[PDB]
């Protein structure tokens, strides 16, 4: 695995966002976790959307690093959106999601569940601290 640059276009969602990759834009899907809906007019929007894709926001729009990691399995969903890990200044906004009870760990499907056990046990910690979705 390996990371390569990125730059930010659009946050559209607590993990879903629109980057600029390999001179392309394109829609980006978080690996691994689930964010509540601010979109999706199944419900509308959910409790803790609002705040999840505010922090997805505001993390990728201070970076002055922007890097999509890719993991083993398909790197495309069926929608067409890159399936990644996105880094911000060296940190995981997949994770640093999850650890603050902004997202849940995803159903995983091998073989993209690299950072699983990584992201499973930030999941129990803000489990633990009763964060947000916990609380």
């Amino acid at each position: 695995l390996h990371k390569e640059p990125a730059t930010l276009i659009k946050a559209i969602d607590g993990d879903t966002v629109k980057l600029m990759y390999k001179g392309q834009p394109m829609t980006f899907r978080l690996l691994l976790v689930d964010t509540p809906e601010t979109k999706h007019p199944k419900k509308g929007v959910e409790k803790y959307g609002p705040e999840a894709s505010a922090f997805t926001k505001k993390m990728l729009e201070n970076a002055k690093k922007i890097e999509v990691e890719f993991d083993k399995g398909q790197r495309t969903d069926k929608y067409g959106r890159g399936l990644a890990y996105i880094y911000a200044d060296g940190k995981m906004v997949n994770e640093a999601l999850v650890r603050q009870g902004l997202a849940k760990v995803a159903y995983v499907y091998k073989p993209n569940n690299t950072h699983e056990q990584h992201l499973r046990k930030s999941e129990a910690q803000a489990k633990k601290e009763k964060l947000n979705i916990w609380s």
